[PDB]
């Protein structure tokens, strides 16, 4: 009875009414049939002074709704500056994710709200969040035609912009001035390839050495569950192979198809590369979709060499 009441003395914008509840035992916690919680309706009704008095009395500052909204989520929606400010200063999770990876800057960014995505920033707000459709805020801002909000953002990516250029193109002065300016390795690209991704992608070795050597990721996956390694044995780079295993690539590291780096070595004809995998403990028992060995792989496309060092075991 009384949970019933103080959710609609949130919504309803009533101050006294809300003092008055909690003073008599009311959960500040209830939740109604979809997860909505007082501290829900407030933020999304824009009452600040409710807000801070259920956030005094013990609020769960990140309560998830059947959908995983929080309330930081509906302050961000609904434009609700003063209230955002309140639910970060409180401990709110400024990345917390809904079920389609929604984060409070999609949505700031998405209805156009400039302070907001502004102060989601300062807070540590991912710039490049990629949502359950692959779309970050700078792409949702776009779409809606939000100007000022699309510049913004692509100036927070830029830095990390022209590291990925620079390290697709193979300049090795640009990548290390730009990591030396605070960009951050382990950036992702439009399909998850990282710096270090592009640079075997690429064959550019002395990159790949400066990135490992400043903190990349060295079984990082892109969208299909490729790592660096897979990458150069797709290419055929030995070098980068080598670099690789010098540090910690996963040799046996399966995609999103189960495919490992061994299976491409030998599809491809890359003898060197099957050395120096089984070196590190590759396993040739791995199968894949196809249901393929890297033996019966290496049979199909014309490279018996390959094949009969792997019957050796």
């Amino acid at each position: 009875d009384l949970g019933k009441k103080l959710l609609e003395a949130a919504r309803a914008g009533q101050d006294d009414e809300v003092r008055i509840l909690l003073a008599n035992g009311a959960d500040v916690n209830t939740a109604d049939e979809t997860g909505f919680t007082p501290l829900h309706l407030a933020a999304w009704e824009g009452h600040l002074g409710i807000v801070e008095v259920l956030l005094k009395n013990g609020a769960d500052v990140n309560a998830n709704d059947e959908r995983g909204h929080t309330p930081l989520h509906l302050a961000a929606y609904t434009g609700h500056l003063e209230i955002v400010e309140v639910l970060l200063k409180n401990g709110a999770g400024v990345n917390a994710t809904d079920v389609i990876g929604t984060a409070p800057l999609h949505l700031a960014a998405m209805w156009g709200h400039l302070e907001i995505v502004e102060v989601l920033l300062k807070n540590g707000a991912l710039v490049k969040a990629k949502d359950k459709f692959g779309k970050t805020p700078k792409d949702l801002a776009r779409d809606n035609g939000n100007q000022f909000i699309y510049e913004l953002l692509e100036k927070a990516e830029l830095l990390e912009k022209l590291l990925l250029e620079a390290a697709r193109e193979g300049h090795r002065d640009r990548v290390e001035e730009f990591i030396k300016r605070g960009a951050d390795v382990n950036t992702a690209d439009e399909t998850g390839f990282t710096p270090l991704h592009l640079a075997a992608w690429e064959g550019h070795l002395g990159i790949v050495e400066v990135l490992l050597k400043n903190g990349a990721d060295v079984n990082a996956n892109d969208e299909r569950g490729h790592t660096p390694l897979h990458l150069a044995a797709y290419t055929g780079h030995l070098e980068i192979v080598e670099v690789l295993l010098k540090n910690g690539a996963g040799v046996n590291a399966t995609d999103v198809i189960g495919t490992a780096p061994l299976h491409l070595a030998a599809m491809w004809g890359h003898l060197e590369i099957v050395e120096v995998l089984l070196k590190h403990g590759a396993d040739v028992n791995a199968q894949d979709k196809f249901g393929k060995t890297p033996f019966d792989l290496a049979i199909d496309n014309g490279n018996e060499d390959i094949a009969e060092v792997l019957q050796k075991a």
